[PDB]
């Protein structure tokens, strides 16, 4: 095959996890932190843990600065303010759950290790601490395997309620809340799985897709208007934004993948779903179109992908479904067994 | 209002330390030995040292314990072309590559649990002593195998009074490395989640003339891990039908030598029909995402199952579209 | 490539009329009796008048031949509470209120056709003569029953030579009824199509082991079809398993008497296992709303199969959150 | 039950079918035919064939008059030249196949007996001859048995062009080949299916997406835009503008049931589905929204609907779904067998 290569198995998914393009050490030239050493060293510092993690190694827990608790802190008080108001009703009965299990208070800083068994229990997502950015190929590819690469550092205290980048933050009140939710959990992953071996434009097709449903999605939620996007969440200027007087696009794949996106400016276009399993069988769909000599299925018992390229696979497939059919079956008989209905 | 089973991955920790026996009678060489007691309290603290998340421990290599395994691993090789099922002799050469399979050594059962999990989902945790059927099954609903770190002991290499490494290595592993065994093993497990002592005692007997002596068929052979363990039973058994219903009634003798089965698939669903017949408030999916199971009492957690094999079905399509798409067929 | 069989409801009509034999032996009472003679050959000729499309004759009423037909229901009668499934019991009184099945009365099959369309999609169509094997389990494909218009000669209603109405009626049409039943007969005429000959005997022999004569039961009923036709063997039946595989061996006796089905859901799945194992380079998937058969040997066919199935399980979703919108359940 | 009463057997169907609001007899007053007396005979006697048909009788043939067949011809003439540059791809293939088999010609008009037939073998679908307008109600309960109910008279001679009123010219050219289409048949089952029981507002939302939809539709095929509307078909001057350069909308069922339908004005806006497949799919989902006690399952065996509302007929249909997958892995078993994939 000429395709693209694609991790195979969850223990090849350190590749793609490693092949990091620009480190989190490397700061941009107008970044705040840039003429700060003390800071650089902390940069430095969680790059350096991102890069000794390998598969199944406990996620590293880190001790935090009183400065970076206090950003973080700054971040949870300001953002805590318009949740009730502009957060989706999936963040709102997950994030107490957070606060219970994961530490999320303004005086603590959450560690990627206690969030991944949170999520894993709940969602059957994890967490890896990345060493910064990676291609959107190997990002994609994490979250075919319910993998979400999370940087571990905090903002520059200088502001706590700007950043050019992602961060912990952003991480744990922007993603992690929404990771939990199993539908929203199956919506990500189908992002991935339709990466896997697709073609480059493709790729930045789903890419595209993510950042307007991910990082900046809108949802209906009891008739009014609500956000999930983890971009969103982060960004209190913005969040007041999407929902306010005034431009909101219903999502459809074929018609964002075209949009641009853009780092510094307020997105030009929200995008809309009723539900995340809408928004999964619309992905499912795209995923279809889709070029690549081959569909993926996901193993979650070998945390691998099947390839299906053949009667055999396939039937396998079919044979499963009628056999999980047969216990819809027993259940609806147990049913009318026991009430009568 | 249900007998209480773990719902959880890490809830099956409770099952796997209620041990009813740890604990040598008169007749097991291991008080005559006091060399070989010593170790096995060793074996069995650890066991009871082992919580959920936590790497598989790796023994000292003793070398008598070891020789004693040699003679074993070496002897039922033999037997195995002749009397083992195709599934045995596909894993065992890998057991050899990866796992370090081999006459000189014994293989430790991190290595075999990474193995296993790769190719079919089990995973093998070292259990302290016998469980009760309950909690024993409870752990095959999970993909996880009860495994005995202890070996026998060295007075007798083919005779073994109860299970060692020797039988849950070269007895159950080779078989558990096959998917469609591992999903067969399972809905045993399943099956017994929540259901009445007896139901769980029929389902042990069941389990009993199957996982641990079983054999398949256009030829004979072996799939039982009692059988692959045992050098004498195992000829006998080729020498001179598995139905659940029926199979269930028939006594387990311990000392004395006492089914066929076309293929895995079939008794994985002549074991899913027995399941309905099974009493229970509920049907159990299980949720390979969370590692728990889902309990099926409602519409609710009905249709999302049948939501997600509608999703499951259009990725079916996909595949044939593709096919057609690079194959005109 | 492979023996021609109608695709088309239309089609059929070609089998239908394909008759290897019309005709009367010695033994049998018709040359002796030259009236007797005469009227058969009428219901002959209407048959091979018969087009699809075209509603059932009716019959004019002759007394002697609707007196020999009052015989035959007033006695299998008072066997049926005592020797028939309930299926049967069930359908009966219907026949009475709809169809005019009455004892001094001959039901048309025009009222019996359009009785069981409603009920399970059955239609019957009078038949010239005996068919190929192959031709007759055609039409249950089509859920189309060939029947006898002619009824037996008045010399002896007891015992009976070759299917006559009474047979039809009487023995079959109740069951016919049954939307399960109706199911299983239909899995057998699609088995057929385009197989080889001797597969075909094989579920001639299946057939008539279960269709015309077959028994079903926590107690014991008769359910085939010769067997409500005939008073003696009827009890012998009840008097002191189904397997096709097994079944399609044992040898069909005319004269000489000769399985137990726990339900037709069985027996039709039985039967579409059977199916898998009989030789043909396609599958067979029926399609009811524009009456013709579709040929399952690509991907495009195979998947829109699937699309259709995807949909409705979306309405079985609909169903499950209605039912939860309406009891909280 | 308080619900309101639908067919659920095809008999059943004659009910709806007779219940005529508005007879064809009946002209208004702008109509051209309103004063021309040789013409209401024509009307009444086309009304009076209708009213004789009765559920297992066949379709009875009409012998159309010379002035009738011209005015056909002129529609079918200048119709024609526009079909292979605005008709939709399944339209062109299915139309030469009415001429061969139903009689579609310039000097002759077709006997819907001959074209029912003809969708029955197809797709499934039957004619009824409609003596006049039925509710919304009664209409789409016939679409649920998929039965499609047909004026059997021809417009005015008057102006062939334009016609105020549903004719048989408008039925044979604008209706029937697309109803031949399996797809598209399934599709028009769904909107029918949707309606039995229902609200009379949900009625009427279903009545205005089938407006949208099967009278005035257009699809997009292999990148470009086509009508299957029966309303732009049968219209030369609508179907020009149709996919001229100036409104086009996607297919929402949610959004479009609120437009409002206009008879004599050219419609506001024009709804576009990928495929038949795809509205199929967007109404089957509009069909759970819709409130009534009950799902509604199609036995085309028996020609009657099923009322899922208790466990023992939901299962019954699960397990028959599972038989059906058995065949789907004995295809793919064969398939394996005789070709080695
Ligand atoms: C699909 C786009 N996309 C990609 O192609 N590759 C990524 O690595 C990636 C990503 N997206 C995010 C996470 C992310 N969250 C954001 C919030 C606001 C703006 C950009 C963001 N990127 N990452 C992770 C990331 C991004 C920057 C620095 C460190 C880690
Ligand atoms: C279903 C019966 N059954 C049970 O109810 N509970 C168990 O704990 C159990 C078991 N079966 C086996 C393992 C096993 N392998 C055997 C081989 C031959 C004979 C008996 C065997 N039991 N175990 C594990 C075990 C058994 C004895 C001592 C330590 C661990
Ligand atoms: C599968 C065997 N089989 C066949 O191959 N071809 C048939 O045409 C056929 C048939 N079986 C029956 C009907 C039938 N009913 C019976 C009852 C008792 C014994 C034999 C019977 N055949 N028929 C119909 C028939 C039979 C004889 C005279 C006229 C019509
Ligand atoms: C769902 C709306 N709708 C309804 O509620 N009831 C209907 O009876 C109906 C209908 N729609 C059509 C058929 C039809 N084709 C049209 C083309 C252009 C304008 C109106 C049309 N109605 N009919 C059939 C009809 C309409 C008018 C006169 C005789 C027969
Ligand atoms: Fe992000
Ligand atoms: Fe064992
Ligand atoms: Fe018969
Ligand atoms: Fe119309």
């Amino acid at each position: 095959e000429d395709v693209p290569w694609f991790p195979r198995k969850i223990s090849e998914l350190d590749k793609c996890s490693h092949r990091v393009l620009m480190y989190g050490s490397e700061l941009d030239a107008d970044h705040p932190g840039f003429k700060d050493n003390v800071y650089r060293q902390r940069r430095k510092y969680f790059v350096d843990v991102a890069m000794g993690y390998k598969y199944g190694q406990p996620i590293p827990r880190v001790e935090y600065t009183e400065e970076e608790t206090k950003t973080w802190g700054v971040v949870f008080r300001e953002l805590s303010k318009l949740y009730p108001t502009h957060a989706c009703r999936e963040y709102l009965k997950n994030f107490p759950l957070l606060t219970k299990y994961c530490g999320y208070r303004e005086d603590n800083v959450p560690q990627l290790e206690d969030v991944s068994m949170f999520l894993k229990e709940r969602s059957g997502f994890t967490v890896r601490p990345v060493a910064g950015y990676l291609s959107p190929r190997d990002f994609l590819a994490g979250l075919a395997y319910r993998v979400f690469h999370c940087t571990q550092y905090i903002r520059h205290g200088s502001d706590p309620l700007y950043t050019p980048e992602p961060d912990t933050c952003h991480e744990l009140l922007g993603h992690v809340p929404l990771l939990a939710d199993p539908k929203f959990a199956q919506f990500s992953q189908e992002i991935g799985l339709a990466s896997l071996g697709a073609s480059d434009e493709d790729v930045q097709k789903l890419a595209t897709c993510y950042f307007f449903t991910i990082e900046f999605g809108l949802c209906k939620q009891e008739g009014q208007l609500r956000a999930y996007g983890a971009g969103l969440l982060s960004s209190i200027g913005e969040l007041k934004h999407a929902l306010s007087d005034k431009c909101v696009k219903a999502f459809d794949p074929k018609t964002t993948c075209l949009q641009e996106c853009l780092i510094t400016t307020f997105q030009e276009a929200y995008f809309v779903s009723e539900s995340f399993e809408e928004a999964k069988e619309k992905m499912r769909d795209f995923a279809k179109s889709i070029t690549r000599p081959f569909s993926v299925y996901f193993n979650p018992y070998t945390q691998s992908i099947e390839i299906l390229k053949d009667t055999r696979s396939i039937e396998n497939v079919v044979q499963d479904l009628r056999s999980d059919l047969n216990t819809v079956c027993d259940a609806l008989n147990k049913m009318n067994q026991y009430l009568g209905i």
